[PDB]
């Protein structure tokens, strides 16, 4: 009669259920992140593993008093001396819970035909699950917390917003008073307030905002803490004053302004949001670069400068001079764009050492004004952070994609504090 050894399993998986179900955060865990007993075990998270040698389910307690882990065996009996295999799968999820799916197996010292409890599944009560294993691994251990981590690293976020002509007009391109729409920057405004209310949610993050058109400014140059007020930066952002449409779209010094601004910071998670809504057609050059016949001014004839040997202006000093300006107000120069994609490659790839994503949007209703947003994207890729790439054709759309951002800056502090 082999169903006790099956029954004693299937008790020690409901111990492992009872004690997920009371868990607020889950964590899987592979061959690195727990080969047994304490080796590598990390602070304030008690697990739920195999144990180093590999015939008792063991499951580690935080102390927290003692500062230690408390080994105690899972369930209370003890097998006799079979061989266990234990795995944990993330297999969907239900309405709104998450479900988890323990696959406990055994096989018994020398000899074949193993035993085992078939796969279960099992509804999580949180929705902060994780999972921390790799390319070949499986998932032998499960790491939680009862109570929320205890604050953790900050987080540095970079609006770079666009402020050119192209933001005056509607999404969908038509005239700003001929119909009864809000321009892009409306909308922008409105979106970004409540991006900025819902962000301040993660705790222990501060936003800045840069503002490209011609030229790259300052709207709020300090990184104003969103813990002491939000209103700090709504404001701001409301602001009548401040933040209209005009000019060329330059994103090369909106990245150079946003990336130093980051690199000041001291938070260890810094991010980019950058929202253009045009072609890119401007860039600033270096003062080397105004040596013989390499600018080309057709400008009042043919409405645009070039420079045939461009030299990017990409020192750390922010300034801006038309002398050093290249543009084609008409966007129909490819090699103007070109260049004005290359700008913020060079600057994305010197300013952007410790930046964790660049969140690229496309807001705009043109079907083709936001056509080299994918392709500005993966330019700025080169720098060597996570880059990606969003186009928001309506203010829900705009609003969606902005409330997925703080979804995934969420899940990037969660998963690097507390491991």
């Amino acid at each position: 009669r082999e169903a006790s050894i099956q029954a004693e399993m299937r008790t020690s998986m409901q111990y492992v259920d009872r004690t997920v179900g009371k868990a607020t955060s889950i964590f899987i865990l592979d061959d690195s992140k727990f080969k047994g007993s304490k080796q590598g075990l990390t602070r304030e998270w008690s697990y739920i593993g195999l144990s180093a040698d590999g015939k008792k389910v063991m499951n580690y307690v935080w102390n927290k008093q003692k500062q230690d882990w408390d080994v105690s065996e899972l369930g209370t009996k003890s097998l006799y001396n079979m061989k266990l295999d234990l795995e944990f799968k993330t297999e969907g999820a239900y309405q709104d819970n998450r479900l988890i799916s323990y696959n406990l197996t055994g096989k018994y010292p020398d000899t074949n035909n193993k035993l085992g409890i078939d796969t279960a599944i099992s509804a999580l009560n949180t929705k902060q699950v994780f999972s921390k294993v790799a390319k070949g691994k499986k998932g032998i251990a499960i790491a939680y917390r009862t109570d929320p981590i205890q604050g953790q690293m900050n987080i540095a976020v970079s609006f770079v917003f666009d402020t050119s002509g192209s933001m005056d007009w509607d999404l969908q391109g038509r005239n700003v008073k001929k119909t009864g729409n809000e321009s892009r920057m409306d909308i922008l405004r409105k979106k970004s307030v409540i991006m900025i209310k819902d962000l301040a949610e993660i705790g222990n993050i501060s936003v800045n905002l840069v503002g490209f058109s011609t030229s790259a400014k300052y709207i709020q140059q300090n990184f104003s803490n969103l813990d002491n007020g939000t209103n700090t930066i709504i404001a701001t952002i409301t602001k009548r004053e401040n933040l209209n449409p005009d000019g060329v779209t330059n994103p090369g010094d909106g990245l150079r302004y946003g990336m130093i601004s980051l690199q000041s910071q001291p938070a260890q998670l810094k991010y980019i949001v950058l929202l253009t809504a045009g072609i890119p057609n401007a860039y600033l050059v270096d003062s080397r670069a105004l040596y013989a016949g390499n600018r080309v001014d057709l400008s009042q004839g043919a409405g645009r400068v070039t420079f045939n040997n461009p030299i990017y202006d990409l020192s750390p000093t922010l300034g801006y001079e038309y002398s050093r300006l290249g543009y084609d107000l008409y966007s129909r120069d490819s090699i103007t764009r070109e260049n004005s994609i290359a700008y913020a490659g060079e600057v994305s790839k010197k300013f952007g050492l410790g930046i964790k994503r660049v969140n690229v949007i496309g807001f705009s209703g043109v079907n083709h004004e936001i056509a080299y947003g994918q392709s500005l994207t993966d330019r700025i890729g080169e720098g060597g952070m996570e880059t990606k790439y969003v186009s928001a054709t309506n203010e829900e759309a705009l609003q969606k994609t902005f409330s997925d951002i703080k979804k995934q800056i969420q899940q990037d502090l969660w998963f690097v504090s507390g491991p």
